[PDB]
C-alpha cells in the first residue's frame, strides 16, 4: 500500500495517468464506446479481450502487466434515480475489491456515470461520494481524472474539506 494514502485530482487524459492501474468507465459489452472508454481502448486495446460484465460490476483484464479495471456504471437514461444510485455505489465497491486484490499502491479513476451515462444531470457530488465510500478503506493512492476546469476545482475542494 501507499506510505500515506491520499486522494488527488488531475485535469488530463486518464490514458496518460502516472498510476499502477486504471479504472475504465466501461460499457457492459466490452465495446470501444466514447469518452474515457474510447481513450482506454486506444491506449490498452488488449484489455478488451472478454471485458464484457454487467452493470454494477468491475472486471480486470491485463494489458501486458498493466491492470485495466473495467467498471460498469448505470446509464441514468435507462435506470430510475433509486436503482441507478444503487448500481453506481455497487460499481465503486467492486473497484475497491479489485484494487485490493491486485496489491497496487496507486489507481487512476474517472467519475462513473457523469458523462453520456448521466441522463443529462450533474452527478459530480453523487458519483464522488460513492467513490469515497468505496475507496476510503483501501490504502492505494487514488488519482481522479476529469476533463473540465470547474469540475477540477469542485473535486479538489471536496477532497480538501475532509483533510
Ligand atoms: C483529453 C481528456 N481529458 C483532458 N483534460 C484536459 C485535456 C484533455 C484531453
Ligand atoms: C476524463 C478523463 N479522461 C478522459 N479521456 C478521454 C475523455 C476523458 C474524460
Ligand atoms: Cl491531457
Ligand atoms: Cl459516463
Ligand atoms: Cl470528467
Amino acid at each position: 500500500g501507499a506510505m500515506a494514502p491520499s486522494y488527488r485530482v488531475k485535469r488530463m487524459d486518464i490514458a496518460k495517468n502516472d498510476e499502477e492501474c486504471v479504472v475504465n468507465a466501461a460499457n457492459p459489452r466490452g465495446l470501444p464506446g466514447d469518452g474515457v472508454c474510447k481513450a482506454v481502448y486506444k491506449k490498452w486495446p488488449e484489455s478488451f479481450k472478454n471485458s464484457a460484465t454487467p452493470v454494477g460490476t468491475a472486471k480486470t483484464v491485463m494489458c501486458g502487466t498493466y491492470p485495466v479495471i473495467h467498471a460498469v456504471g448505470p446509464n441514468f437514461s435507462n435506470y430510475t434515480e433509486s436503482e441507478g444510485d444503487r448500481e453506481l455505489a455497487a460499481a465503486y465497491r467492486e473497484v475497491a475489491k479489485e484494487v485490493t486484490r491486485l496489491g497496487v499502491n496507486s489507481v487512476a479513476i474517472p467519475l462513473l456515470s457523469t458523462g453520456v451515462y448521466s441522463g443529462g444531470k450533474d452527478r459530480l457530488t453523487q458519483s464522488l461520494n460513492h467513490l469515497f465510500t468505496a475507496m476510503d478503506s483501501t490504502d492505494a493512492d487514488v488519482v481522479i481524472y476529469c476533463r473540465d476546469k470547474e469540475w477540477e476545482k469542485k473535486i479538489s475542494e471536496a477532497i480538501q474539506m475532509r483533510t
